[PDB]
């Protein structure tokens, strides 16, 4: 029973891109197909979002906000002064309208952009303090995603989200190996980080800081500047609110919204020994993190950041533990699916035996019966009720 008609919406992590892009290999069905296409035919209504892969989750909700409502994205004048980069950004047409006139729809996020979904309800609603202040000391404007006051968002689903962050960052070559995840991700599509493509075909959407990719430029060469860049060596980068430290801080102030219903989703594809207590990748695993960074996921373990033997179960890329929900520095509550999808809480829908990236298609796994999946949760998320009444 479907208890309302709302669309969903597609928020990919750090790596991601637009259906234009990467010459129509899809971030939301990889080689598995287009989960967008699956949905639509089944008469969900789905739309996709495409927004900076490795800038930060605040970026990334304007980004967001303005690509859903239309107009020029506008990073907010307090947040834009104090990380050097530019106030507005691009200008979107807007994917859904509906929503200044009173629509709501679903989310449902990979990655990192589970941290961006929770980040957009929370301005959404709640607007920013720093924001609003700066703007009446200085009077500069502001944009209404700094005031709050919107009725948007219904639900938000989060899929192999970094709640808490992911212990990948203390890589002692993380700089370089997330580079190569990238590099990786082109691989999938069919797609060389050697050749300087003059077509765009992956935008970092690096508009705010001035970055892009050049002409005779290959990924490689661009990757290797970007990592020199503020993208990567500030603290307003996907880079830093991936971290622990990062997560937590972003913790402290994006909160569960009690209007709105949150579905959690986990990933692991490891192994536990027996003589050492680490996790260890399941045959299957996709390559790239098999060899490069579930080892180290597996083993890192720090005492000071808290990172126990609990953290250790992981799905290439996060950390399984981080994935249920935000914990560190955080106040939202969780709770274990009962069969019953609770509003303003996280419903922690369990452990799917996938890895980071087979769950969104971009890694075969003939065992995942992806499609099934999806379609099991738009309905889910369709059945979502908009009030309830106690009984007994
Ligand atoms: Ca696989
Ligand atoms: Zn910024």
């Amino acid at each position: 029973s479907r208890a309302n008609d709302a669309p969903i919406v597609l928020l990919h992590g750090f790596t991601g891109w637009g259906r234009e892009e990467m010459f129509g290999f899809k971030y939301w069905g990889g080689v598995r197909g287009d989960i967008e296409q699956w949905l639509n035919d089944n008469g969900y209504r789905t739309y996709t979002l495409a927004v900076g892969p490795l800038s930060s989750n605040w970026d990334r909700a304007c980004e967001a906000y303005a690509q859903l409502v239309g107009g020029t994205v506008d990073y907010g004048a307090a947040h834009a002064a104090k990380h050097g980069h530019a106030r507005f950004g691009r200008t979107y047409p807007g994917l859904l309208p509906e929503l200044k006139r009173g629509g709501r729809i679903h989310i449902i996020a990979h990655s990192q952009g589970g941290q961006t979904a929770r980040m957009l309800v929370s301005l959404l609603e709640n607007g920013s303090q720093e924001c609003r202040e700066y703007a009446k000391a200085h009077n500069v404007s502001l944009s209404p995603l700094c005031e709050g006051g919107h009725h948007f968002v219904l639900s938000v689903t989060t899929i192999a989200t970094p709640h808490d962050g992911t212990t990948l960052v203390n890589m002692v070559d993380f700089t370089d190996r997330f580079f190569d995840l990238q590099k990786a991700v082109l691989k999938a599509a069919a797609v060389a980080s050697n050749v300087p493509y003059t077509s765009q075909v992956y935008d970092f959407k690096l508009d705010q800081w001035g970055l892009r990719r050049q002409p005779g430029e290959s990924f490689d060469q661009y990757f290797e500047r970007l990592k020199r860049s503020p993208v990567w060596t500030s603290t307003d980068t996907a880079r830093y609110d991936l971290s622990v430290p990062g997560a937590e801080k972003l913790n402290q102030w994006v909160k569960a919204s009690p209007n709105t219903y949150y579905l959690s989703f986990a990933t692991e594809r490891t192994y536990r020994g027996a003589l050492t207590g680490n996790y260890y990748p399941e045959l299957g695993m996709n390559a790239f993190s098999a060899v490069v960074c579930a080892p180290f996921l597996g083993s890192y373990r720090n005492a000071t950041l808290g990172i126990d033997d609990r953290w250790l179960e992981n799905d290439g890329i996060v950390n399984a533990f981080s994935m249920n929900g935000p914990k560190r520095g955080s106040t939202d509550r969780i709770v274990p699916y009962d069969g019953t999808i609770k509003k303003g809480v996280w419903n922690d829908m369990g452990t799917y035996n996938v890895d980071h990236l087979e769950v969104i298609g971009v890694d075969p796994n003939p065992l995942f019966d992806i499609r099934a999946f999806y379609l099991r949760l738009a309905e889910q998320l369709a059945s979502l009720q908009p009030h309830h009444h106690h009984h007994h």
